[PDB]
């Protein structure tokens, strides 16, 4: 368990929206990938450059009602304000009382809380979200980590039809971390590839009992992630991924994942 | 198991609700918390009060079609009328062919089938749900219940931003029942605290893959249950929990989880 | 591992539906019933008898992306064309990387991809779908199979309250597969029976910590199956099964699961009145 500090800022972009950063305009949406180790601990030393209040909260991982980053726990941050905001993690283990403590493992996320409303509807809207992932000793690590956020009808904050799109090599270990936010429930399919629903979307085994599935709904505020083999048992090309619920693939929720041979070059495709 | 009996009455409440209570004049929205052991089995002498039909019905357990609680199997309950309904519960095992019969241990609810339309419509809105545990041997059993029901856009048939809030003590075992009704699907979030996703809320042990998630995505009749420890790892606080559907928790599909520490107090709130 | 092939058609139906079927003339909604054992490839030889393009496209099987289905993989077929899509399986096993790579097995479904948008939403709400399972060695297999498919507000496209029913008898095995498709979330929920939310919707045994639930939340593309013993525990009767969004149900998404004693009859089902 390595005790770890980074600075965080939440910043309003150049066109309306909003965006955490690592470093002063250097914000994107979503925010940065922060990966932790069961039982690390982060110190964020975030710093709100904004003209309203912005807090940042987290799913699944362990902190105190000072890193709530709501108002009933007065821990939003002031315009131009700095805070420290402190998550903790722990591995599984057996309570006394025998029963089996749950790991910070998974797939989590952070967002504001305080833009727009006390639940953060303005804030999540505009971009103030990012993806959170706590490894097991022991969990297979990626090639590559891609995030995936449907913000109510968008794609990443992006415009419709306008991706993002993913790249990698056939055969590359990538791993999705994949989000969902603000009003609306939708369906995330990926074409050509299919996951485990369970911790790491990969089965431990043959004893396994997991649905294995390429279609899964999904809410505002609930992440999951899986690891692929890209490509496998299918070759290289453009895979959709896109959710499912049919006026929203209409009205754009679609993206590619590219999947290029070992010498670069793919299938012929016609994009939108 | 063993053959327990109980009674149990549908009322109609202030502001046009209805509820079921365990004794006249003490209906509740949720319904009373019926707990039972696999194996037990459960007669329910139940007495409509009201002035329309009304009937029982239950999700998980075995019970015989006279007592679906539906008018298809003409088991629902006249005005003033009074029904026997039978809930069976039984452990898991092998069957003969070497297939595993799953147990009935969960947690489920109980609701009405005919007020309103003959889905019961109406005296779900009205009030008429409540939950049902099914214990399985050897599980750990918590210090405290709360039910916690979204019933369309509110919670337990509460007002908008009026709770219903629980209090616990920093290290309570504490076990939530959570059930959906209604039109609307859901996300139930709780800060502070997460669960597995199966069948206790708690993971079997170092080989249960199941996700450990802190919002799940829930839609009416719905339900499942889980236990924590009461500021586990996190400390006492006001915990909120709500819906994250964003405009849900805006228009006050909120609640207080308030742990407190042992001397009784908890962090400055509010 | 056995190569297999099948013909399947697209053609137009009454009152603006559209559907497959192994041969001209007999297309279905819900679609063919495909069938297939991990590691088996299935070689479908595909016509489009209609006057827009229409295509296939197959959740959760291996396939190229000549078999996409999809525009932007130029893989429909035109009004009156033909096109093999050809899709594959493989059984789970260890990958090189230490990993157990999941198998192909599940309840899974193909749909059209390219007619009303290149989402094949016309396609879908006009019919074009169906269900696929691929068996793993050594799955049970059931004494039946029913497929129900929420369309938007209707089961298999089916007129509101017109079922479909099923019928079986105490002690049956059956099958049931349960897609959804359109734009509404929805709750499948039976009365008096409960499965597994698992891949089988069995326990694999004692060790399975697997959710036991009769009610579940699906959205469009969602697929999942599981088989029940028929009436194990509760008996012969009209069991309901229906969407449990309340004005769904009360809309007409509701059917019958009608299970028989073993003399045949079923518990307070009089549809006949007597004299006297
Ligand atoms: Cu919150
Ligand atoms: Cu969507
Ligand atoms: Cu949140
Ligand atoms: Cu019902
Ligand atoms: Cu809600
Ligand atoms: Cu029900
Ligand atoms: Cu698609
Ligand atoms: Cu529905
Ligand atoms: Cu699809």
């Amino acid at each position: 368990g390595e005790v770890r500090r980074i600075k965080l800022y939440a910043e309003r972009l150049a066109d309306g929206q909003m965006g955490y950063g690592l470093e002063k305009g250097r914000a994107t949406i979503p925010g940065p990938l922060i990966e932790l180790n069961e039982g690390d601990t982060l110190h964020i030393e975030f710093e709100n450059t904004m003209d309203v209040r912005a807090s940042l909260q987290v799913h699944g991982l362990d902190y105190e009602v000072s890193s709530d980053g709501t108002t009933l726990n007065k821990s939003d941050v002031e315009p131009g304000g700095t805070r420290t905001y402190t998550w903790r993690t722990h591995a599984p283990g057996r309570r006394s009382d025998g029963t089996w403590r749950a790991g910070s493992a998974g797939y989590w996320h952070y967002h504001d809380h305080v833009v727009g409303t006390e639940h953060g509807t303005g804030g999540i809207r505009k971009g103030l979200y990012g993806p959170v992932i706590v490894r097991r000793k022991g969990d297979v690590l990626p090639d590559a980590t891609h995030t995936i956020v449907f913000n109510d009808m968008l794609i990443n904050n992006r415009p419709a039809h306008s991706g993002p799109n993913f790249e990698a090599t056939v055969g590359d270990r990538v791993e999705f971390v994949m989000i969902t936010h603000g009003e609306y429930y939708h369906t995330f399919h990926m074409h050509g590839h299919r996951w485990a629903d369970n911790r790491t979307g990969m089965l431990t085994g043959p004893d396994d009992p997991s649905q294995v599935v390429d279609n899964k709904i999904v809410g505002p505020a609930d992440s999951f992630g899986f690891q692929v083999i890209a490509g496998e048992g299918v070759g290289a090309g453009a895979w959709m991924y896109h959710c499912h619920v049919q006026s929203h693939s209409d009205m754009g929720m679609v993206g590619l994942f590219l999947v290029k041979k070992t010498d670069g070059t793919i299938p012929g495709y016609e994009p939108h």
